[PDB]
């Protein structure tokens, strides 16, 4: 029943009455009570909010500092901080869950977060409360990463403590300061691809449903880690892939251009050098295509991209997959006696040459341009194409209804009329392309209406809209490019898992402080120098 | 006043026209390669040359494109689809892309053009 | 060696301790000491910032009005203002 999971304790907390809760627990009220009720479940489509089964989870979710303090410091039955809730979440996991993008929410779920870390350390100095994972198997960092709590993420990633005793559970270790000049280290415990899910991996592969996904990367340690790796060991590899892809596309273009024209496929193997070069090019192209197909399948399986919106987060992958599909079908038809393979080959060639834009993410400026092109091929061009297609189809139907051809004679075809109005769109529309009509006024009025509505009205309408788009989303294109580079580098570093791993590591192992157990801290830090002329303390 | 105009012309010949020209060259080269692969000329006939096809697509971008400049192909549907894709990607999309980008430029950097003229 | 160019005077300035620096120079500590160390060089690609070899250059680079005032007004060895650094 619904009224069995709850107790007087959680409600007494809900009123935020410290006296009431302490009196209730004075007699020895249980603290392990779990609110396993559907009203408290995480489902956002139903009333209520999840705050954790343990009442301490509720209080931490609330701003009741006194309640958490007393419950953790009570002489009898101090509820264990390290508790897996029904969904496997700890009070920290619940905290990050409750966190939002709201500033006051950020303040609450940051101050309370640090406080509870300190307190749990005090009760259990040697307890890895920030490492426990839920049923989904995410640490609180991994939770804020997979959810996108930019405030909690930043708080964890820049976490600093001045108390010498408890500074161990601290993220940023300031080293020294000689004038404004002062270095800054970090931890990178799981930032690097050295764990089951690395927050960089979590951000990179997270679908677009998660908000602020591209915006979180701006946290200085992560962004600098990205730039460092990119300039250190990936940029060269990325340029190498660019160059090999160029060689691939040039070989494919040369082979296609010299495709034999005489006789259905397949062909034969002349003794001349030209034939051998042609077959070498063709087979190299086939190999490239099959590799691209396999890679597309691998991305599909590994990521299993959000099927709801797969065109907004994997555009390039779909393009490569489609080009590979065209090449493969060219291969199947080629041997299948049929000169229709050329169609698939040509589509593949166009697709690949146009896909060369995918590599433009390695360059700051051209990358923004490619991002704009994708964004407005999926944002503005589709809408305008729909409306223009309605206009053109209606006016073509009207005109063809008007034409008779009862006698530049076979224009009755609807395809011809559509083509002629399209020429009107591209500035080659002959206002008197046909004289088999029977009402000049009607024909001319229809053509003029079409010209006014599409050529002078719509096309300029699209120009206006696209101006609005760019004006709004310049910065958005920048950020999306940044995210594209992040995915690029993550994929690259993943590619050399078997090639080697030792040199593909960022940061330096260091030992600065000590843990309360009187031992050393072997942590992979990463310095950051900063120049501040005002702090002076 | 004319000085600001010259400064604009310089800045956007070294800022935007280069990038747009790179991307447009990629598109035109790819689609020209596709089309020339499609043409056969096995009988207005020597379209084969890649230079001729590049020229026809360039005419397309300057408002003198002939959607039926050649009838020697073997899949009219493929040829028409390629030409229409080129027109949509370049003429209606990329040129208007450039117009939008340059609007953004001028809006930002009017004052920059002024100061560079002063310099 | 790195730890020869520096002296207790420049560090005493670095902490911004007027009492410490004036006491240190009370015994007659040298003021012409030059911090000819790579850490203090102008290179922006390396850690550290250049503030001038003469300690007065450091203090003026800092906002230490008191230090510049005192050293320029000290009874013994007012560091010469006109000094070409390295
Ligand atoms: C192959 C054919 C000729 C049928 C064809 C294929 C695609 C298009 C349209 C677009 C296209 O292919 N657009 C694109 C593809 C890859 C990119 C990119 C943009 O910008 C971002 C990086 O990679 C037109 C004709
Ligand atoms: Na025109």
């Amino acid at each position: 029943s619904y009224y069995k999971g709850q107790t007087a304790l959680h409600i007494a907390i809900e009123r935020r009455n410290m006296t009431l809760v302490t009196l209730l627990v004075e007699n020895g009220a249980d603290v392990q009570a779990a609110a396993n009720g559907d009203f408290f479940k995480k489902t956002k489509g139903r009333p209520g909010f999840y705050f954790g089964e343990l009442p301490l989870s509720l209080a931490a979710c609330t701003n009741q500092l006194a309640i958490v303090k007393f419950l953790l410091q009570n002489s009898w039955q101090p509820a264990d901080i390290s508790a897996r809730d029904s969904v496997g979440n700890t009070v920290l996991h619940a905290l990050v869950e409750v966190a939002d993008n709201t500033v006051d929410n950020t303040k609450f779920v940051t101050s309370m977060y640090n406080e509870i870390l300190i307190l749990g350390a005090k009760l259990h100095p040697t307890l890895k409360l920030e490492e426990i994972t839920n049923r989904k198997g995410l640490t609180p960092l991994a939770l804020a990463a997979s959810s996108g709590k930019i405030g909690v993420l930043a708080y964890i990633l820049q976490r600093e403590i001045h108390e010498p005793e408890c500074r161990h559970l601290s993220r940023k270790f300031t080293e020294w300061a000689y004038g404004p000049v002062h270095s800054s280290l970090y931890d990178l415990s799981c930032i690097d691809t050295c764990e089951k899910n690395s927050v960089l991996e979590v951000i990179a592969y997270s679908s677009s449903e998660t908000p602020n996904r591209h915006d979180m990367l701006l946290v200085e340690p992560l962004n600098r880690l990205l730039q460092d790796k990119w300039d250190r060991f990936v940029k060269r590899i990325f340029y190498f892939n660019f160059f090999v892809y160029c060689l691939y596309m040039i070989i494919f273009t040369a082979a296609a251009y010299y495709r034999p024209v005489e006789g259905l496929p397949p062909y034969k193997l002349k003794n001349t050098v030209g034939d051998y070069f042609r077959v070498t090019g063709e087979i190299l192209s086939v190999s490239g295509g099959v590799y691209f197909f396999f890679r597309g399948i691998q991305y599909f399986l590994q990521r299993r991209p959000s099927l709801k919106s797969l065109f907004v987060d994997s555009y390039s992958e779909i393009l490569f997959f489609v080009q590979s599909l065209f090449m493969l079908v060219s291969v199947v038809l080629y041997f299948s006696q049929r000169k229709e393979y050329v169609a698939s080959m040509v589509f593949s060639l166009a697709m690949g040459w146009t896909n060369m834009l995918y590599y433009t993410r390695g360059f700051q400026q051209m990358g923004i341009y490619a991002v704009m092109i994708e964004k407005m091929i999926l944002r503005d061009l589709c809408r305008f194409m729909f409306v223009y297609l309605v206009f053109l189809f209606g006016f073509s139907t009207a005109v063809v209804t008007l034409i008779e051809d009862g006698k530049g004679n076979s224009y009755n075809s609807l395809y011809s009329t559509c083509l002629e109005l399209f020429k009107f769109t591209i500035g080659m529309g002959d206002l008197e392309f046909t004289e088999n009509y029977d009402f000049k006024a009607v024909f001319i009025i229809l053509l003029l209406a079409y010209v006014i509505l599409t050529y002078i009205l719509l096309l300029n309408m699209l120009i206006a809209l696209m101006g609005e788009t760019v004006n709004k989303i310049a910065q958005e294109s920048k950020n999306i490019w940044k995210l594209q580079r992040a995915i690029t580098i993550l994929d690259t570093e993943k590619s050399f898992l078997k090639c080697m791993r030792k040199a593909f590591r960022s940061g330096k192992l260091l030992q600065v402080g000590f843990t309360p157990d009187g031992k050393d801290d072997y942590r992979w830090c990463f310095r950051v120098d900063e120049v501040n002329w005002t702090t002076w303390n």
